C-alpha cells in the first residue's frame, strides 16, 4: 500500500495543467508517473482506462478516483 502523500505526488506529476483533475490528454502517461522507464498507453487504452476509472461520470479523474485506481489489490 502506497501512502496518501505518495499517491498525491504522482497525481500532481500527471496533472500537468494544474486543473485538479487528470483529463484524457494527461492520462496516457499514467505508468510513467510511477516509473520513468514505463511505456505510454495507446489512445485506445487511455479511453478505456478513463471510462473504467471515472466513477462519478464527470469525464475526468479526481484524486479519490485516482487513489482507487492504484489501491492495492
Ligand atoms: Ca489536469
Ligand atoms: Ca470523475
Amino acid at each position: 500500500m502506497k501512502s496518501a502523500d505518495d499517491v498525491k505526488k504522482v497525481f500532481h506529476i500527471l496533472d500537468k495543467d494544474k486543473s485538479g483533475f487528470i483529463e484524457e490528454d494527461e492520462l496516457g502517461s499514467i505508468l510513467k508517473g510511477f516509473s520513468s522507464d514505463a511505456r505510454d498507453l495507446s489512445a485506445k487504452e487511455t479511453k478505456t482506462l478513463m471510462a473504467a476509472g471515472d466513477k462519478d461520470g464527470d469525464g475526468k479523474i479526481g484524486v479519490e478516483e485516482f487513489s482507487t485506481l492504484v489501491a492495492e489489490s
